[PDB]
């Protein structure tokens, strides 16, 4: 006997490029909290469904998940867009949702069987931006572009144009783009053409990276930040050596000293070889939460005696009120879902003069 727990994740699409990492976390918390003996003894089951990388896929994983794997909970879905469609499907039936990457404006307020461990755009973007002035305090006039098509990418963009406009620089243009686009060339060169000394990207991996190369390649030479969807070393075979000094703000750090992340990080780069990426972390927190709150659940209320749809409601209900000491640092949630977490980064890509290899430098 297990307990079955939803992950619903984009294991295909090039909405993987973020969704690979978020399975690695994830499989590594499975292993580490059975080892710990499950819930007070009863393993863990992660149970994964392909949401794809569109709405539809999102929902049918969902409703999977819910209906024939009879899930106790849902970690996922990867996107913010799939999230405003899908998460309400979970709602409606009282199933937990804990995201782990969904960092729009909004998404705790979908409901209240809807939280978050992934901090959002409001509290992540604005330090690569700081970043950005710190490494060269003479920039003054700042390029934007979005993806026009993504929810999350929308609610990002808003934070950097803020942003910019807070600490006093000009605003020279915003480019829309789609999330499915590879050329740029217009918007890449209606940008080039005003001068601007930082250029800001928010959309995804394929695309975002094509984008950085593009811009490169048509002779920019400012500095570069990427957003949340970018955040992955998947975009460093797109833009190869032109990857190099894009900056990107984080919300875990490998060095970061809690013992969990310590396991976590260990584990991490003994597979991989190479420093554990946030959204491998924050994958990894997401089942921690389950877990933790299965495990105190079950002490007041066993949950072997519980039927599926109060288990749901107490599973929720508890997974809110908990503190967690998890890779990405000491978290909680708000009443309505939204994660506290204290501890941001910003990080830059450098890549080898060769471009075939690279990785994220914290920046101190
Ligand atoms: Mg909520």
């Amino acid at each position: 006997n297990t307990i079955p727990i939803g992950i619903a994740l984009a294991q295909t699409s090039n909405v993987a490029l973020l969704g690979q990492e978020q399975v690695a976390g994830a499989k590594i918390a499975e292993k580490y909290f059975n080892d710990k003996g499950g819930v007070n003894g009863t393993p863990i089951k992660l149970i994964f469904q392909d949401t794809a990388g569109d709405e539809a896929g999102t929902i049918n994983a969902f409703q999977t998940l819910i209906n024939k794997d009879k899930v106790v909970g849902i970690v996922g879905p990867t996107l913010s867009q799939q999230a405003f469609s899908a998460n309400p499907i979970a709602e409606r039936a009282k199933v937990p949702v804990v995201g782990p990457s969904n960092t729009a404006k909004g998404i705790p307020e979908i409901g209240d069987y809807v939280a978050r461990v992934s901090a959002p755009v409001s509290v992540v973007a604005p330090n690569s931006v700081k970043a950005a002035l710190k490494q060269n305090p003479n920039i003054k006039k700042v390029a934007v572009f979005f993806a026009q098509n993504d929810a999350f990418s929308k609610s990002e963009t808003e934070i950097f144009q803020q942003t910019v406009k807070d600490q006093g620089l000009e605003l020279v243009t915003v480019q829309k783009f789609q999330t499915t686009d590879t050329d740029f060339q217009s918007q890449a060169t209606n940008a080039i053409n005003l001068k601007p000394d930082l250029v800001i990207i928010s959309g995804l991996a394929a695309d975002g990276g094509n984008l950085v190369r593009q811009l490169r390649e048509l002779g920019y030479q400012g500095a570069i930040i990427g957003g949340n969807g970018l955040n992955t070393s998947n975009v460093f075979a797109v833009c190869k050596a032109l990857c190099d000094g894009v900056l990107i703000a984080q919300a875990y750090s490998p060095e970061y000293t809690g013992e969990i992340n310590k396991a976590f990080r260990q584990a991490y780069v003994d597979q991989y070889k190479k420093e554990p990426p946030q959204f491998s972390a924050q994958a990894f927190a997401a089942v921690q939460v389950y877990v933790e709150s299965l495990k105190a659940l079950d002490t007041k209320n066993k949950v072997s005696k519980i039927q599926l749809p109060e288990l749901r409601t107490e599973l929720n209900k508890q997974l809110l009120t908990g503190k967690y000491n998890t890779p990405l640092g000491e978290i909680s949630f708000t009443p309505i879902g939204e994660v506290v977490q204290k501890d941001f980064y910003v990080a830059q890509i450098k890549m080898e003069k060769d471009g075939s290899q690279g990785k994220f430098t914290f920046l101190k």
